[PDB]
């Protein structure tokens, strides 16, 4: 006898488990146990993916009811899974969206300006050097802290939460909760500091005492603050991470790169198709029962969209694990999600790995990693894929 199918199946994001192209084959819609003991259906093709995601019975929302089926237990307060749904409700997705693009004056310049200054720190240094923690991270951590006019200095402890923040527990996590309960509690001090004029906070501050917002509490603007600080930082910090191993491990596609710049946004879309930094399916609850493929989803039961399910599969994208330059379908990949939650930062995520991959590339040319791959330490039970050090050389 043997127990039914565990997910997730490996925290390593530098390969691809050869299960999922069997499972996408032969059974692309299937029973899986989650980490809480749960079980779920996982889905693991782009047709079966993207019909979960565009179909708002597949409720975000509903997975924080009490009782669900859950993939790990909450690391915010319930009605937080519904972030997004609050933000529009009060009137503010807008505003939240317009303060999160990339194109706001001197904000590309400053990401370039922080890239070569990090880049230059480690050359002072010497090899090896440790592209996570010394260049993805505080590139991350310094964006953020720029788009939600929050001081530079503030940066370093607001990222120290994350590694519990976005942890994939069977359990309810107790330091989850410390660290939540002061980061909010920063971020409503910084709605009162008369210095934070700038950014996402500076606007929020200045809605949050406009007339046509005087309803919307307090708790709202300052979990808008910590949630896309954290959200912000820990995708565009563990995308850019291992988008770096990929190109590293290409060393013709780095040379490319590297000799025709133009090329860089096409090579980050790429990467972002083929990326494994998120470990676990995106859930979902049904609403109601819904046929996916052969199995008729009932009503309560957990969905789990396998995004590397998508992104791999060859019936979308030929010749799946290869980066091309010159797919006629090279923004339909998942990475950003569908449908209703897409990523509101998408511009800005692509726009930091462009920058960085750029500043890399002009400084360290011949960036190559310091050990043997297999040698990275992959993080467990934690909502993204990386490595816990990115030892390189160049
Ligand atoms: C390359 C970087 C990024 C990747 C790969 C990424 C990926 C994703 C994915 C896959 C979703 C959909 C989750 C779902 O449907 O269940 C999502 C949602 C979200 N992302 Fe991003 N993200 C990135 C950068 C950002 C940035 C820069 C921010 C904010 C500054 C951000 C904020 C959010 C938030 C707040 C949501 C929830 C949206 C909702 O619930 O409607 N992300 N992200
Ligand atoms: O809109 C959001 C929902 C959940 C999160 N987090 C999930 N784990 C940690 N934060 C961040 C933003």
């Amino acid at each position: 006898a043997t127990v039914l199918l565990e997910v997730p199946f490996s925290a390593r994001g530098d390969r691809i488990p050869d299960a999922v192209a069997e499972l996408r084959t032969r059974e692309p819609i299937r029973k899986v146990r989650t980490i809480t003991g749960a079980e779920a259906w996982l889905v693991s093709s782009y047709a079966l993916c993207t019909q979960v995601l565009e179909d708002r019975r597949f409720s975000m929302k509903e997975t924080a009811a009490a009782g669900a089926p859950r993939l790990n237990a909450l690391t915010v307060p319930p009605e937080v899974v519904n972030n997004m749904g609050n933000i529009a409700d009060a009137g503010l997705r807008k505003a939240v969206m317009k303060a999160i693009t990339p194109k706001a004056p001197g904000l590309e310049q400053f990401l370039r300006d922080t890239a070569n200054s990090l880049l230059d720190n480690l050359i002072t240094e010497g090899a090896p050097a440790d592209l996570r923690n010394d260049f993805a991270d505080p590139l991350a951590t310094a964006l953020h802290c720029k788009v939600l006019g929050i001081p530079q200095e503030d940066g370093p402890k607001l990222f120290r939460s994350l590694s519990i923040a976005f942890m994939s527990s069977a359990d309810p996590i107790p330091a989850a909760k410390i660290n939540w309960d002061r980061d909010i509690e920063y971020m409503a001090g910084i709605l009162e500091n008369p210095n934070i004029t700038t950014g996402l906070m500076g606007e929020l501050s200045r809605l949050r005492k406009d007339p046509a917002y005087s309803h919307v509490s307090d708790e709202l603007f300052a979990t808008i603050g910590v949630t896309f600080f954290g959200a912000g930082v820990i995708s565009t910090g563990s995308f850019l991470t291992t988008a770096l191993i990929s190109l590293i491990q290409r060393p013709q596609l780095r040379n490319l790169l590297h000799e025709k710049p133009e090329l860089i946004p096409a090579g980050v879309e790429e990467l972002l198709r083929i990326n494994l930094s998120f470990a676990d399916g995106l859930p979902r609850l049904a609403t109601a029962d819904i046929q996916v493929g052969d199995v008729l989803v009932r009503k309560g039961e957990l969905v789990l969209v396998l995004l590397e399910g998508a992104n791999f599969d060859p019936e979308h994208f030929p010749n799946p694990g290869s980066i091309e330059l010159d797919r006629p379908n090279p923004t339909s990949h998942l990475a950003f999600g569908r449908g209703q939650h897409f990523c509101p930062g998408s511009a800005l995520g692509r726009r930091h790995a462009q920058i960085g991959i750029e500043a890399l590339l002009k400084k360290m040319p011949g960036v190559d990693l310091a050990v043997p791959i297999d040698q990275l330490v992959w993080r467990t039970r934690f909502q993204r894929r990386i490595p816990e050090r990115l030892p390189v050389l160049w």
